[PDB]
């Protein structure tokens, strides 16, 4: 059913890497295509660390999370708890 949400960072959308990178390494756990973007117009497909570096400038912005696959919720929901920190 796809899942997508806009997580307002407090100053760390996991952008850093470890957590945002877990999506990917964890994606191997959740079958889902989690998409990370900033309402700013910055778009990052959970897997393009380069793209994640983009939202790094986040710090206050808001991210739009979108996952799609069997476990897109657990995945997007796992980041969220992370995006939500």
């Amino acid at each position: 059913m796809t899942v997508k949400q806009t997580v307002e960072i407090t100053n760390k959308l996991g952008m850093h890497a470890r957590p945002a990178m877990k999506l990917f390494e964890l994606m191997q756990g959740f079958d889902a295509e989690v998409l990370l973007r900033n309402d700013e117009g910055t778009e990052a497909e959970a897997n393009s660390v380069i793209a994640l570096l983009m939202l790094d400038s986040a710090k206050g912005r808001q991210i739009e999370v979108e996952a799609t696959g069997p476990q897109e919720e657990e995945a997007l929901a796992a980041v969220i708890a992370l995006f939500n920190s």
